[PDB]
């Protein structure tokens, strides 16, 4: 299923016609009301183990750009916190705005950040990603907010390759990239059960959203905004505002790892 996007004629308000789960019981993103989130002393320490991460390639897929990892072994994994067992990193990507005052998917007391990073992991008990996305605990996505201020040195290698993947369907080698350079100092987080935030909107995700944003420079985010939704030789449509707004919380509680 093709043709969904972020424009007025195929954006988030239309997705439910082809993806009825868009109106489901555990859709993402959500607004994080920080005063209603409750500290959960049962949460375990989160473990982000990216030392042996093996990046492979960066791809413009027409919706965002994905940095892809070799997930054929436990090389980069997420464990602990709300999670049972081991989740393997498969890709990361971002969502961002046309302006610094919008771009994130999750919001914090209705505050929109300039962008949001998603590090996507699948539960190794299900053998591969495709089977993991048929399970209610198949995926874990680590979300990190971006605000505009000082430059993030560990983002710059990503920014510098974007020129080579301007249009949909372009890819480039992207080996030897260390995703640890994209994390904030603190691993304090909020967690809740949700979904993919793009079609097919599957309800498989344990969301882990870090409280501390990373700072990126205006120049870094401006380069995200030079990408294109369209393919080569087609009319240019800047890749901006590729975020889904907050969805109803319904019968969910957001838990905090910190007091
Ligand atoms: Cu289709
Ligand atoms: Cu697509
Ligand atoms: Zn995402």
């Amino acid at each position: 299923s093709h043709h969904w996007g972020y424009g007025k004629h195929n954006g988030p308000e239309h997705w439910h016609k082809d993806f009825p789960i868009a109106k489901g019981e555990r859709q993402s993103p959500v607004d994080i009301d920080t005063h209603t989130a409750k500290y959960d002393p049962s949460l375990k320490p989160l473990s982000v183990s990216y030392d042996q991460a093996t990046s492979l390639r960066i791809l413009n897929n027409g919706h965002a750009f994905n940095v892809e990892f070799d997930d054929s072994q436990d090389k980069a994994v997420l464990k602990g916190g709300p999670l049972d067992g081991t989740y393997r990193l498969i890709q990361f990507h971002f969502h961002w705005g046309s302006l610094d005052g919008q771009g994130s998917e999750h919001t914090v007391d209705k505050k929109k950040y300039a962008a949001e990073l998603h590090l996507v992991h699948w539960n190794t008990k299900y053998g591969d990603f495709g089977k993991a996305v048929q399970q209610p605990d198949g995926l874990a996505v680590l979300g990190i907010f971006l605000k505009v201020g000082s430059a993030k040195p560990g983002l710059q290698k990503v920014v510098d390759v974007l020129d080579s993947i301007k249009t949909k369907g372009k890819s480039a080698d992207f080996t030897n990239f260390d995703p640890r350079g994209l994390l904030p100092e603190s691993l304090d987080y909020w967690t809740y059960p949700g979904s993919l935030t793009t079609p097919p909107l599957l309800e498989c995700v344990t969301w882990i959203v870090l409280k501390e944003p990373i700072s990126v420079s205006s120049e870094q985010v401006l380069k995200f905004r030079k990408l294109n939704f369209n393919g080569e030789g087609e009319p240019e449509e800047l890749m901006v505002d590729n975020w889904r707004p907050a969805q109803p919380l319904k019968n969910r509680q957001i838990k905090a790892s910190f007091k």
